[PDB]
C-alpha cells in the first residue's frame, strides 16, 4: 500500500523557498513515529531541503538526473520509485508538491498534520477530492511551550 504524510498550513501550503518555515517538534515526533522502518520517497528538492539520510528508513530519491549520494537510492520514475522498495506493508511518500500530487492517485492512505499557521509559500498539497476520503483518525492539540502552533493530526483512508 501506499500512503502520503505531509503537514499543511493553511491554504495546504507546505513549504516556501524550499523550506519550512515553522517549527513543531511534536509533528516532527508524528513524522519519525509513522515513518521508522518504512521506505520513504521523496523529489530531490525535499532531499535537498532535508540534507542527509533519514536513519532507520529506506531513502529513495527521485530525480531526473544520475545520483550524486551512494548513502540513499536514486530512481528516474514513479514506478522505479515503487518498485525499488520491494515487497513490503507499507510504502511512505513524504514530498514534496510535485511528487505528492503524482502519488495521490495511487494511495489508499493520507497522515496530514493541519497547522494554525498563516504562511506564505510557493509550494502547496495537491487539491484532493473530500468525497473519495473517509477520516479514520483525528486529534488535535492546543499550542504549548514548545509548539508555537495548534495544530491536528488526521488518518484519510480510500472509500
Ligand atoms: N510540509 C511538508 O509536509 C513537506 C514535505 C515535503 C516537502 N516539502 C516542501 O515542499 C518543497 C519541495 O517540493 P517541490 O514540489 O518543489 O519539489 P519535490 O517534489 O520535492 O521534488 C521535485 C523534483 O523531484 C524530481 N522528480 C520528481 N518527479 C519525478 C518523476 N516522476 N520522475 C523522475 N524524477 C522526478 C525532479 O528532480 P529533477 O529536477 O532532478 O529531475 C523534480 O525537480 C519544499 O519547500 C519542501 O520544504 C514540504
Ligand atoms: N507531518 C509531517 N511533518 C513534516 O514536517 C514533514 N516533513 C517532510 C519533509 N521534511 C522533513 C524535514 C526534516 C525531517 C526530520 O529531521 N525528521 C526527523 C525527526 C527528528 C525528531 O524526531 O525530532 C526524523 O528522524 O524523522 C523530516 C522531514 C515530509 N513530511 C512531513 N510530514
Ligand atoms: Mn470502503
Amino acid at each position: 500500500m501506499i500512503s502520503l504524510i505531509a503537514a499543511l498550513a493553511v491554504d495546504r501550503v507546505i513549504g516556501m523557498e524550499n523550506a519550512m518555515p515553522w517549527n513543531l517538534p511534536a509533528d516532527l515526533a508524528w513524522f519519525k513515529r509513522n515513518t521508522l522502518n518504512k521506505p520513504v520517497i521523496m523529489g530531490r528538492h525535499t532531499w535537498e531541503s532535508i540534507g542527509r539520510p533519514l536513519p532507520g528508513r529506506k531513502n529513495i530519491i527521485l530525480s531526473s538526473q544520475p545520483g550524486t549520494d551512494d548513502r540513499v537510492t536514486w530512481v528516474k520514475s514513479v514506478d522505479e520509485a515503487i518498485a525499488a522498495c520491494g515487497d513490503v506493508p507499507e510504502i511512505m511518500v513524504i514530498g514534496g508538491g510535485r511528487v505528492y500530487e503524482q502519488f495521490l492517485p495511487k494511495a489508499q492512505k493520507l497522515y496530514l498534520t493541519h497547522i494554525d499557521a498563516e504562511v506564505e509559500g510557493d509550494t502547496h498539497f495537491p487539491d484532493y477530492e473530500p468525497d473519495d476520503w473517509e477520516s479514520v483518525f483525528s486529534e488535535f492539540h492546543d499550542a504549548d511551550a514548545q509548539n508555537s502552533h495548534s495544530y491536528c493530526f488526521e488518518i484519510l483512508e480510500r472509500r
